[PDB]
Parts: C-alpha cells; sequence; structure tokens
C-alpha cells in the first residue's frame, strides 16, 4: 500500500493546527489521498499574491504603499498572482543591432556584481575594451569588431547579475552573437576560449569588404524561398525570427531585386541598417580563417540546455565546425522559442540592451500568461529598469534571492510588526 | 539616487491590500529603506510554520491530522518552522561501508525515475550488473569489484531521483568511492569515462592480495600520527576524534593495542583491503593509465576534495590516483561546508552512516543531517519521510512532480 504525503503549510503554529483540524473534519466523509495531496500544493501556489513597491525615498514607498492597500495603481508598484504550475524560465541572449553607445554604464556604477563580471570579461579581451564600450561613439561601437566583443561582455556580465539574484534557467537561447554568450555560460566555452572566438568572429567579417545588404520581409519562410532559385550564392535567407518575420541577406543588388519582387507580390520589406551581409554568401571569405582560429579551442558539455540557432533545436555537441555553420547559417529564432514553449517554458528574460529580442518571441508567442521580459530598456536608466524586471519576474513566481540584495545583517534590530503579515 | 525595492505576499488580495496598509502605518515614523527591505525578506521566511502527514490509508492520515491540530505528535507526522536565512544545501555521498544485499530493489520497484538512472548506469558497466546487484548475496556484494560499481549506481540513481524533487545540491562531497559519483554528478565526468574509472578502480583493487586491515580510532589526528614507518597510514580523518589507521595486518595491530593501551577505543573494521594505505601502491600503475585516457570537465556545482578537505576546480587522471592513495579528509570538508553556510546536508546512500560521521563535527539543532535510506524501513517509505522532514526544514521540494495537477481537478478544499 503506497504513503501518500499531505504538506501543509501556515503563518504561525496555531494556523498550521487549525488548518490541519478543518482540513481533517472536511476529510471525514472522504477524499482521495493523492487527489488531495495535488490540491494542497497547487492551491496553494495559485492563492499567493505578489506585490513589489520600489522608490529611492520613503515617501514614494508610502505613496505605493496607499496605492495597493486602496486598489489603485500606481508608478513604482507592480503586483501580480502566481499560477497553479510554475512553468519554466529560459535567457534570451541580445543579437546585433542591440548596441547603444554607453551602455552598461550605469548598471556599472550601481551593481557591483555586474561591475565585477564586465571588468573581467574586458580583460580577458584586452585592447582596454571596458573603456571603449562606455566611451566610445555609436559609429565605433557599430563597428563588428569592436560590437560583437562589446555584446558578449554586457551579456555575459548581465548574467552574472541576474545568477547573483538566484535567478537560474532551465534554458539558454541567443540570437547571432547572442548563442555565443548563451554557449559560454552554460559552460561551454572557458572565458578565454569564449574570448578567442568572439574577438576572432568580430574582426575577421570587420575585414570584409561593403556592399552587403539585409532586409526583413514580412512573410514566410516558403514564400520567401520560391525567390531564391535564381539568386543561389548571392542571397540567403539570414533568420527567420517570426512565422511572418524572415530576413533576407547577401549582395545588395541582388537583395535590392528579390525584395522588390516580394514588395510587388504584396509583401512589406524593411532594409536594416547593417554594415555587412550576416548570415550570407558574403561571410564565406572569412570562414576559413575562423575555423582555424574554433579548432584551437576546447568544447565541454553545457550545464544547462542550450537552444541552436542551427536548428531550432536542443545543441548537445559544440565544435569548431558547428560556430563556423553558425556565421553562415540561418538563425532559425522563431523555432528555438517554438521549442521552448513545447518544453513548458512560460518566462522568457531577454539578457542585452534592449527588448528586441523579447518582442520577436512574441511574434511566435501571444500569450497573455507567458511573461516576456526584458531586464534593460532604453526608455529608462538601467539600474532602473533591471531592478523593475527583478520585481515583475518575482511577482508572477519567478524564484529571486531578494536576500542576496538586502542581507540579514540590515534587518538586525528592526522590529517588524508581526501582523505585518 | 539608489532605488530599493519591498517585496510583500500574501494568501488571496484581500490580505495582500491590507498588509501593504498596515506597513505604511508602522513605516509612517520612518525606517531605513534598505533595512526594512531586509526585514521584509527575512522576518516572512521565519515565520512559516510546515508540516506532512503521510499515511497509506484515510484513517492514517486523519489521525495524525488530529494529533497536529492538538499539539500532540504521532506516526506519519512531520512538523517544523523555516529559518530566517536559507542556509545552502551539500549532498554526501557514501563510500563502502554499509551496503546491503538487495539495495535498491524496492525503490526501483516504486520509483520510476530511479529505475530509469540505475539502469541507464548499470547498462553502462554492462557485464548484467543490474541483476546482480538485486540478486547478489552480501559476500558478492563485499567484493570491491562489484562493491564500487553498484555503490556508484545507486548514489547517482539516488541523484537523478532527488533532482527530479526538485532537491538541488549547492555542493556536492563524497566519501572514498562517493567522490566519483560526486564528480560524475557535478558533469566532471561523462557516464562512459566514469563507469570505465569506477569499474577500473574496483577491479584493479580487488586483485590486490589478502593481509591488509583497517581500525577506527577514538582519538586526535594529530596523537595518531605520533604514534606512527612506511607499513601504516591514515586513511581517513572522518572526525575531530574519529580516524582509521590502515594497511600490514599485523603492523596495524601492533599501533591498535599500543592505542588501546593509552585508554581509547579503537574498532577494526570488516574490510577486504587496506584502502588509502601503502597495500594501494601496486595497482596505482594501471590505475593511472586508465585514468589517463578519459576526458576532465569543469564541475558545474562546487566539488569538496577528499584530498584537501577543500573545493577542487581541476580533476586530472593525477588527481584520482592520488586519492586512491591518501587519506580521506572527510572532517574537514563537513568544516569547509558549514565555513561556506551549508545548514543542510542530505546523504545519498543505502545506509545514513555518513550523516552520522558528519555529525560529529557538528553539534547544531538548526543543522539538518537526514539520511535518504534507512535500514530497517521500506525504501519507498524512508525515501518519502526524508523529502517530507526536509521540506517541513525549508529545503525546497517540488511536491508536485510527485502529485501532478491533473489529480486535483474536481477537488474542493475547505476555505
Amino acid at each position: 500500500a503506497g504513503l501518500v504525503a499531505w504538506p501543509l503549510s501556515a503563518r504561525g503554529e496555531r494556523a498550521l493546527r487549525g488548518q490541519a483540524g478543518r482540513l481533517a473534519d472536511w476529510a471525514d466523509a472522504g477524499t482521495g489521498l493523492s487527489a488531495t495531496a495535488s490540491a494542497l500544493v497547487h492551491r496553494r501556489s495559485a492563492l499567493e499574491h505578489r506585490a513589489v513597491v520600489t522608490a529611492d525615498s520613503l515617501e514614494g514607498q508610502l505613496a505605493a504603499l496607499r496605492a495597493l492597500a486602496a486598489g489603485e495603481e500606481a508608478p513604482g508598484l507592480r503586483q501580480g498572482q502566481l499560477p497553479a504550475t510554475q512553468g519554466r524560465l529560459a535567457f534570451l541572449f541580445s543579437g546585433q543591432g542591440a548596441q547603444r553607445a554607453g551602455m552598461g554604464r550605469e548598471l556599472y556604477a550601481a551593481e557591483p556584481v555586474f561591475a565585477a563580471a564586465f571588468d573581467e570579461v574586458c580583460a580577458a579581451f584586452g585592447e582596454d575594451l571596458r573603456e571603449r564600450i562606455f566611451t566610445a561613439r555609436q559609429e565605433e561601437l557599430d563597428r563588428t569588431g569592436t560590437t560583437q566583443p562589446a555584446l558578449f561582455a554586457i551579456e555575459v556580465a548581465l548574467f552574472r547579475l541576474v545568477e547573483s539574484l538566484g535567478v537560474r534557467p532551465d534554458f539558454v537561447a541567443g540570437h547571432s552573437i547572442g548563442e555565443l554568450a548563451a554557449a559560454h555560460v552554460a559552460g561551454v566555452l572557458s572565458l578565454p576560449d569564449a574570448c578567442r572566438l568572439v574577438a576572432a568572429r568580430g574582426q575577421l567579417m570587420e575585414a570584409l569588404p561593403e556592399g552587403g545588404a539585409m532586409v526583413s520581409v514580412r512573410a514566410t519562410e516558403d514564400e520567401v524561398r520560391a525567390h531564391l532559385a535564381e539568386f543561389t550564392g548571392r542571397v540567403d535567407v539570414a533568420a527567420v525570427n517570426g512565422p511572418e518575420s524572415v530576413v533576407l541577406s547577401g549582395e545588395e543588388a541582388a537583395v535590392e531585386e528579390i525584395a522588390g519582387r516580394l514588395a510587388e507580390a504584396g509583401r512589406k520589406t524593411r532594409r536594416l541598417r547593417v554594415s555587412h551581409a550576416f548570415h550570407s554568401p558574403l561571410m564565406e571569405p572569412m570562414l576559413d580563417a575562423f575555423r582555424r582560429v574554433a579548432e584551437e579551442l576546447t568544447y565541454q558539455a553545457p550545464s544547462v540546455p542550450v537552444v541552436s540557432n542551427l536548428t531550432g533545436e536542443q545543441v548537445t555537441a559544440f565544435d569548431a565546425a558547428y560556430w563556423v555553420e553558425h556565421v553562415r547559417r540561418a538563425v532559425r529564432f522563431a523555432d528555438g522559442i517554438g521549442f521552448l514553449a513545447s518544453r513548458g517554458v512560460t518566462r522568457f528574460v531577454e539578457l542585452g540592451p534592449d527588448g528586441v529580442l523579447t518582442a520577436m518571441a512574441q511574434e511566435t508567442l501571444t500569450d497573455p500568461e507567458t511573461l516576456l521580459l526584458p531586464v534593460l530598456r532604453k526608455d529608462r536608466p538601467e539600474p532602473e529598469a533591471f531592478l523593475d524586471a527583478l520585481a515583475q519576474a518575482w511577482t508572477r513566481g519567478v524564484d529571486v534571492d531578494w536576500a542576496a540584495r538586502y542581507g540579514p545583517e540590515q534587518s538586525t534590530g528592526v522590529s517588524l510588526p508581526t501582523y505585518a503579515f
């Protein structure tokens, strides 16, 4: 005869004891043992309501608290409610075009874990990278030999920051350069190997010549691929970011011609502001030197599952060959998202300078229940944006280890009324 | 101007809103922003009381509940209270010692995650190990060529089971062979590399000749190294008081009588060979040969070393060879774990012998030391009771992974 456990919890002992008495009274006439076990665990999660009030003064905290009491909305108040069943959590690492001049500088000054990991990553690269990223003009930042190290540095620093706050992903994924960050952070590459890989990836493409274009098209992959027959080796699909969101890449003239035919057929196209035709045949000339670098490195099994841009499903095996193809072939981002939802991921946290990947993922997900969060936003200062993303996440059930930010030593002496609960 | 967040939680919206209004009333007269953030985190945690009633019938469940209601104790009832600061959690993996014939079989039949991982590990050794371990007589078990793969298989299976229920360690540690299971599980070895290493470790030392003894002693490490040539060594430093010597039978007997003459207790161990002694030296060259063929990764989770009694981040063939030869500094490792804020120690093994050893080092009531399996109890009951007790003291168990949501549909709990 199988034993069944009924787990009860309450605030204070008398309430625990009362709950037990009532549960027994209710159960006296009969219930399923294991049915009642489930009910006890899922009722408890679904009942929990949460809020966070955030301000830089007591006056501000008080106002947001009063608003919550009265059932009002307010700036600095986030609130929500856990689901019965808690879903899995993925980090999404940003790609090209995300970078903005001065990114990271506010967070650096305010968040010592982020600062320390950022310094460490930049030191690994050498070349006075941290200052260049903080100091550099936009044009300098958008040089892809600088861009890819910078994005990698920021994204890995952000990962350590959120990891220090106890937020642990069940999956990681990235877009283009973002994948290299996700790999490093899942333990596939040592930092020195990772920097060597990223440094060469950027530097080798920056040397490629001009005349490449990229155009985003609002159509299906099949619709776009129809047009590529007559333009092999000149144009390719660079990305499939959504069910109707695909990016064409290659020699300018060819790309223009294809784009124009798709626009004649009623489909909207948008030329991207980029230096090179990424993920296209125009990348071919650097690939031999890139393999040479990647072949010198050591590749481990990932500690956390990594979603592949190549396949749109899980990678288990990383090698020099993978990273070379990665550079060349289409980024199957939308398939990646679909894969993550299939594995029960309902929380998506974007690590990177903005919310670009979050909006792309929404093209696939489209559900109010699921949560997609950028950790930084162009709209607000970085410290504020980060702290609000933590608040919002926690409010919807993401485990955040607030104690790591607000240590027990600071509470010593505070007498918080018990009925404060 | 730094932003500060105050996180509030409650049961239902009405209560959350009421708690907010009372917190503001309290705070109006002044209070440190970040101080109040900490207090909110920690005091909320400190308050939570938990219990678990476990039985195989309704009658049992009801009685245990009525006992809880009245404040009494009862079979099937566990109960406790979270601490303010949730301490860190370590897994302790058992060394050869209390392996028992038929170990794992009950758990195999009742827990599919444990079954699948056990099958997988045994298949990786091959050679009908899975049939061997359940089937085997105690003496068969005791042959280290058998013992070490078996223990490794059981301990890795238990880890996957505990992991499937959401219990995740911040550190792992092992005694002797236990360290190999801990290393594999922290991702240092592939499974095929791991079984190859443990298969060889066991077989090579089974083939060593008779004539080795081990004795455990009730006295400090310093006191024992005094009464030490190259015939006998320290095999382990389990507790501040307790240590183990190992080596040539005659020499060991000699050092033992001599410490017994000084009024301190000694205990002859029932072992096949003199582990972690000079008597291991003849296998070490062949063992290095096997180890040097393998690939060693950086650990995903911090691993505590038997060699040093602190963390290791570097594993190679050389490490494992020295590991075999030199003393197991278990007590130091336990001390190291406490130093890092570990307050929850769960032993993954056939029996809870390790928990007792650790207990030597740690005497606080607040610290929790739990074996997951118990001799004298059915394994499924033992495993369930360890879960219940752990959760009750704040270890985060994912109960939903055992009792899924689909079974709750239709049940209306009392409000």
